[PDB]
């Protein structure tokens, strides 16, 4: 049940705040900042849900075919006593054969780091961590399916390694 | 178990990251004479834990005697696929009789908003009583986490309070000043 609460926490504390302005920020980037010949940034927030709960800080460290392109225009807002809290979301090019194949706003679901931290060493086994990660994912899918902030503007990317993270994301980008 | 998990998720997801550099950033802010002449910033992160789980976005809206002053210079770092994620931490003056009595880095514990959002509308008997119990468990777990955590080196003060029914009888600025004066 901890992961059910973490999924709610992620929606209430982050996704409900970030999803409503996302379309407008992507449109700003596409119309004002993006070089003439660069491909458009895709319209969705792509959230990585590694079922192993491995959340590295740097996506280019995780797969060099995920290349940092630029920041979205920043979203600021008062939040829980932070005046003008800053959200500096990252845009990535997904490379195939050294060339851009897709461009998107991509990040990991941060609460998966809690499940990982509490099970990295051996109570709370790897199998228990997998079960919590799946519960997180199922709970978050149910929340977003019902949430008025989720309007074809978010895509959950849940995966288990048996692998290219870039190819996993591209399969989701190309399903749209 | 949810409150226990939220306390861990708050330490792992934020306090672990923000606490190690915080005193260096405050020290830097206080070394600017024009800042120090206004008043020294207290050398701790003060975390508000309203046990009702009510977490308004703007502290001056909560209590006009909590006056926004300034921001620490941004801390950036790569986090969970966010390149150079930005932490803009707010500094407040705490007023007594219209005058500065203290200056601090102050914010609400964000996961208390989840406890609240999940029970605000409940028609269950004892939903408010159950929420208060969850909030206390959250605070207890977080106190126990930070007692043991190497990032917590007399640099964090949890401010847990249950507000009275009577809105006018409670002053959040006074609640923070009580803590700020002990930390001194
Ligand atoms: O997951 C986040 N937040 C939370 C998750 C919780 F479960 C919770 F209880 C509270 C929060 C919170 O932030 O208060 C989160 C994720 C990405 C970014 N972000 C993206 C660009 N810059 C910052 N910011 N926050
Ligand atoms: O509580 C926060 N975050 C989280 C809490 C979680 F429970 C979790 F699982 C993940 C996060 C997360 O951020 O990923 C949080 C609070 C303050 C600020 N902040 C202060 C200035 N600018 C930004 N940022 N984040």
């Amino acid at each position: 049940s901890v992961a059910h609460g973490l999924a709610w926490s992620y929606y209430i504390g982050y996704l409900r705040l970030i999803l409503p302005e996302l379309q407008a920020r992507i449109r700003t980037y596409n119309q004002h900042y993006n070089n003439l010949l660069r491909g458009a940034v895709s319209q969705r927030l792509y959230i990585l849900l590694p079922l192993d709960c491995g959340v590295p800080d740097n996506l280019s460290m995780a797969d060099p075919n995920i290349r940092f392109l630029d920041k979205l225009p920043q979203q600021t807002g008062d939040r829980a006593g932070i005046k003008d809290r800053v959200y500096s979301n990252s845009i990535y090019e997904l490379l195939e054969n050294g060339q851009r194949a897709g461009t998107c706003v991509l990040e990991y679901a941060t609460p998966l780091q809690t499940l990982f931290a509490m099970s990295q060493y051996s109570g709370f086994s790897r199998e228990d961590r997998l079960e919590q990660a799946k519960l997180f994912c199922r709970t978050l899918e149910d929340i977003l399916a019902d949430a008025p902030e989720s309007q074809n503007n978010c895509r959950l990317i849940a995966y288990q390694e048996p692998f290219s993270l870039s190819q996993e994301v591209l399969r989701h980008l190309r399903q749209e």
